[PDB]
DNA sequence: AAAAAAAAAAAAAAAAAAAAAAAAAAAAAAAAAAAAAAAAAAAAAAAAA
């Protein structure tokens, strides 16, 4: 769906394919930067599937650009700061690949702390054994198989979901006060989810 | 005991400057020789009893 959007997956990139390389111009004097995935997805989505399979001399190069959203390569006599505003959508498998359910999600995925600690949402997805869902998935895919173009009726196009996306990233909302105070609010209520007595939440707020 | 790691650690290929090596390269002027010609001195043969 998305432009300026890249997808790769878990131990197909090296961290120069995924974040920068240098090549010196053929023609003249100066240096080309060869973009890799983080800038290819500057201003859109970079989708690393298989992200608990990524080795740690790309996983830290992913944290980078998670951290000040830029990457600083010095390489063969040039040295530059490009610019890596992306979004980050991962999938990570658990930990012998069941999600256990009676475990905290650091004790679940192999995913190292500074990583974790900025992702603004995880989502478990669990396989629970239901006879309804089984039926609703079984009916879904089944669907999908059987009427190709059709048995999709979305609401709005991709590619008015697409200049309207276009439009509405150039409006800026600022926060109210009383947006402020109901924040306030909330995050306190978050707070208190995690405090003794009641069960233990997947992971701290 | 094997199963992921996580380095050496070797190769091929690249660069990447050095620092050395390699490759290009006639025409203009002169002089000497040999030949001429020219001013001067010198050496010939016609004059007469």
């Amino acid at each position: 769906f998305s432009p300026r959007a890249v997808y790769t997956s878990g131990k197909a990139s090296s961290a120069a394919g995924l974040t920068a390389a240098v090549v010196r111009d053929e023609e003249s004097h100066e240096f080309v930067i060869e973009a890799g995935a983080l800038m290819l997805a500057d201003n859109g989505v970079c989708c690393i599937d298989e992200f608990d399979k990524m080795d740690v001399r790309d996983q830290v190069a992913i944290h980078e650009a998670m951290e000040q959203q830029t990457i600083s390569i010095t390489k063969a006599g040039v040295k530059a700061t490009l610019n890596a505003r992306t979004s980050i959508l991962a999938a990570a498998n658990p930990i012998s690949g069941h999600y256990d359910r009676s475990k905290s999600l650091k004790q679940n995925i192999n995913l190292s702390a500074p990583i974790m600690s900025r992702f603004d949402l995880f989502f478990i997805l669990v396989d629970e054994c239901n006879e309804v869902t089984d039926y609703a998935i079984a009916r879904r895919i089944v669907d999908l198989h059987s009427r190709i173009e059709e048995s999709i009726d979305r609401v709005y196009s991709l590619d008015d979901i697409r200049r309207y996306l276009l439009f509405a990233r150039q409006f800026k909302p600022k926060i109210s006060k009383e947006s402020e105070d109901f924040i306030v609010e909330q995050y306190k209520h978050l707070r208190q989810r995690d405090g003794s007595g009641v069960t233990k939440s997947s992971w701290r707020i």
